[PDB]
């Protein structure tokens, strides 16, 4: 159902959380090779997480679940902000700008957190 599809999206979000936390540690340690690999893995997880969210949103629209659609519209707007900042962080790493990278790392943590109270609401709505 849409709810098992939501359990998969939740699991991918958690896989990104885990990889992001190992990537931040590697950045702090100066292990640039490792960071470059984690960033590739995160970019993929964004691609897969987005695909699941798109499929959840479309099923809610077709099902007429107005409250789920509202909440999913809001969350995917937050998620998109995350994507834009993630691209900025990748571009900072490419450029060798650790100052900007550190900042973007902090910003992305706030986007994830600011969307969590919505993520919990959607499930109760689906
Ligand atoms: O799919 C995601 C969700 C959150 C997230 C947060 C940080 C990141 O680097 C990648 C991420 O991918």
């Amino acid at each position: 159902s849409v709810k098992s599809e939501y359990a998969e999206a939740a699991a991918v979000g958690q896989e990104a959380v885990a990889v992001f936390n190992t990537m931040k540690a590697a950045f702090q340690n100066g292990d640039k090779e490792a960071v470059a690999q984690y960033l590739a893995r995160l970019a993929s997880l964004y691609t897969r997480h987005e695909e699941l969210l798109n499929r959840i949103l479309e099923k809610a629209r077709r099902e007429g679940n107005k409250e789920a659609v509202t909440l999913m519209n809001e969350f995917t707007a937050t998620f998109q902000t995350g994507k834009s900042i993630f691209n900025a962080m990748v571009a900072a790493f490419k450029n060798g700008d650790d100052d900007s990278f550190e900042s973007y790392l902090q910003a992305l943590e706030k986007v994830t957190a600011k969307g969590e109270t919505l993520a919990d609401q959607i499930a109760k709505a689906l």
